[PDB]
């Protein structure tokens, strides 16, 4: 009912953090045009999408400020994704995506379709959401956007999954200040990378179970190459985090998903929880890490918001049992 | 109609080897709670499962002496398991196990959900059947059991398929003298390891089909490590059965699935067949042997029971048209 | 409406080269026996395939010249094959083939079923056609067979894809003025090898599409080898066609689909198309090549006929939305 992370850190017009269309006019839609109508009206809206909306063709569509998009009768939103744009104050829980994959395009290079695509936008919750095998992103988060929590979303089949941060020529200041973004509790299934990718702004990653199994019907990309990484400065904590890679065969060959990266061209950093949050992780390569300041964890989550981690032996169970579309009453 | 090898050695009580629950009572079970009331029962009971039976929650049930469970009408236990305890003379056929596979638990470390976990029993058939990725075992064999025939069966999707004898601290003598069990005729299809991995006892391998491909749309092991293992002195005889690896790639690449392995810490024996009982390896590594006797067979099971061995060309076909549930009158 | 490439290359008696069964008796088949009734009748029929046609037991059957065999309402020709031998002018068009896979033979060595197997015959047409996964070809071209199109065509999860002569042994100067075929603008799609492999003749291999995806689900060769290979000195020009392996871990481990392949014991001529002609690689080994002059094509297919040339960026696109079967009106 209220997100835990970024997404829920007040500012002077948003007391409660996001609450996206709390308070507005409830709306149920059964078409693309009627998803369109109210996702692009102004005000405030709860729009409650009952059952599967087709986009043809396939599309985007933009999403204005003080929005909360909810499914019922287990929501399908098919080719279609969410652009939210020069907004705030956006809640989108317990819908499907599924349809973007592009045969044509293995490599999620020409269509740039994105189930959730948010520019320049702050305070979103991305929430008990199942994304399928899209084209290019499943959850982007770019231009400078920020306050985002992306929590309990199941995320299958699907090559570029969220890409934070979309230039390393962006300011380095104003970057460094945006994209604060919390991850818990997603379940990643079979993935190939971007889990986050972020650039310059703050990733708290904790409580999600990495299942990363092979990806296969497409060609590209097969296998699971790399979970969190940090790039251009950027401040990740990743903590209490499950990952299981592709098998020991493959291991024993040297070939094996890789938890946590470092990547520049200027470097980003990166810690890992320790004792009672630590992550674990088999059939691995060792995580990489890169420290603000020896022994301190390069983001302290907990000067921004409240939260209580799990067990990490927990999380599978947990973020199966509760992760994804058509969980939420 | 009889078992072939190890199960049907007559002993003082058992005169004509395992005949499960012959001359005893026939019932009907089509629920979960039907079935555990007989295979529970004190006595001789052919128990018909007729069609499938769910088990909510998920859970292994005993099964006591003198019993036949056998399927109809496409039989499936679903979400359940079957241990034969301090138990003899049962047979179980014609019955297709799904559902215990736990995607929290992707190596089956966890819920040590086994379709078949037999223990400290002896005298068992195990025939005819199906078992698709389960969570731990598919078909165990622990605690001293004994005299066992796993024939005509189709694995498939599955991890760690028949572990026989659980622990390296088991008694020399005593395990040395138990765990004599039969593999014939199986169907192992895109299975991981264990194929039996058999410490102590005997095990004679024949005429089964090794279809190695990939565990697709899981993460843990992806790919198929190894199949027969001989541990703890076990005496292994592996004959006339065909292996197909995961293909010409990966083999060029080092990578290849292992057909028979020796394993410790004290090195087990195992030979293999050759001319007329000749084994075939297509995309395999070269086969680990261990004779206990220089050109003697590690186990000659002709000491104990008469068989028929298939040319190794034949096996596929055979195997493909005969093995697994739903193919018995 | 009419070939492109080498079947449209006019004779004496087919002036206007292939054009199957124009002309000829219209007649509607909807079972195996029907099919074969016309298939080898004598003279000009146009065979139209309703639905779907199962062959049991599963086999191939022969067609005579003067054909066109086009399928209508999904038509599917399941457990059957086709050999064209001793024949000229057949069209094949808009049928779906499947139900060749025997999985007691996964390298496809034994029962030898090939979806289409052309045998010493001429000017023949295999276009909007579906092959999934058979036994042993998709498309065989074999004993002097000559003037091949193969386009528009969709091959799926199939290990030996099309062989173009089949023994080393054959006579060079005649099969060197034989196999004269084009392969263009289909979708070849988790495929193994031989896309074609040709011997001795003349290949034009262009605007095609491959997607090189794992095969899963079976043993043998589960990862994609090689596209294209020329062999006893044919003469092959590959261009405009793009190809896609199985991604980033894998290549980086030094593991990748070789887009084109010399081959021995006498090595085969293969040249690349460039600039305006180019092919496009991702995830590919680099192709090989052997020209018969240092700067030309090894084969200028613009001496036998005309054809144009879609930019390969394009290709993707265009071979998704229009090849196989299924999409002819
Ligand atoms: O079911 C178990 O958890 C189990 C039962 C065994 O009796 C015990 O020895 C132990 O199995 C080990 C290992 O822990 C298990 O993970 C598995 O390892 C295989 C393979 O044998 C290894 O060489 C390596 O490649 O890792 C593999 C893997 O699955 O990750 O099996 C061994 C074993 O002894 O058989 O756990
Ligand atoms: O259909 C056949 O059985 C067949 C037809 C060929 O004309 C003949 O040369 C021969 O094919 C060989 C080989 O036997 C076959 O297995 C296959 O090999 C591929 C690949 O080319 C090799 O480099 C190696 O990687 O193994 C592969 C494999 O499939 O296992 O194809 C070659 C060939 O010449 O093309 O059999
Ligand atoms: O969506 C994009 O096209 C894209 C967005 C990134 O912000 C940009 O840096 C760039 O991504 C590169 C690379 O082009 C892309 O292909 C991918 O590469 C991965 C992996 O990171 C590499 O180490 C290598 O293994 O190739 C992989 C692959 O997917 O082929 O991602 C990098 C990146 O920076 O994250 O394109």
């Amino acid at each position: 009912d209220k997100p835990v992370g970024f997404a829920s850190v007040p500012t002077a017009d948003l007391p409660e953090g996001t609450v996206g269309g709390l308070g507005g006019e409830i709306v149920f839609v059964r078409t693309a045009e009627e998803l369109e109508k109210y996702t692009t009206a102004e005000g405030k809206y709860v729009i409650v999408v009952d059952g599967t909306i087709v986009f043809e063709p396939k599309r985007e569509i933009k999403v204005l400020s003080d929005k909360t998009i909810v499914g019922i009768n287990d929501a399908k939103i098919v080719g279609g994704g969410l652009v939210i744009k020069d907004a705030q104050n956006v809640i989108i829980r317990n819908i499907h995506f599924e349809g973007f994959y592009m045969e044509d395009d293995p490599r999620g290079k020409k269509y740039d379709f994105d189930y959730i695509n948010v520019e320049n936008s702050h305070h979103i919750w991305i929430d008990h959401i199942t994304f399928v095998n899209g084209n290019d992103g499943a959850v982007d988060i770019k231009k400078y956007s920020n306050y985002i929590t992306v929590s309990w979303n199941k995320f299958v089949d699907h090559d570029k999954v969220s890409l934070v941060g979309s230039s390393d020529k962006e300011d380095p200041e104003q970057a460094g200040q945006a994209y604060k973004v919390t991850y818990h509790h997603n379940y990643f299934k079979n993935l190939i990378q971007r889990m986050p990718r972020i650039r310059f702004g703050m990733a708290h990653v904790f409580n999600n179970f990495y299942s990363m199994g092979l990806r296969t019907g497409v060609s590209g990309n097969v296998f699971p190459i790399y979970g969190v990484a940090s790039a251009m400065g950027a401040k990740v904590h990743v903590e209490g985090n499950y990952f299981m890679g592709y098998g020991a065969v493959m291991a024993e060959a040297g070939i094996a998903f890789l938890p946590t990266r470092i990547m520049g061209p200027v470097e980003g950093y990166l810690t890992l929880g320790e004792g009672d949050a630590k992550n674990e992780f088999y059939y691995c390569k060792e995580p990489e890490v890169r420290p603000v300041e020896e022994g301190k964890p390069a983001l302290d989550p907990r000067e921004y918001y409240d939260y209580t981690l799990d067990p990490v032996q927990d999380v599978p169970k947990i973020v199966v049992d509760g992760a994804g579309a058509g969980k939420l009453v």
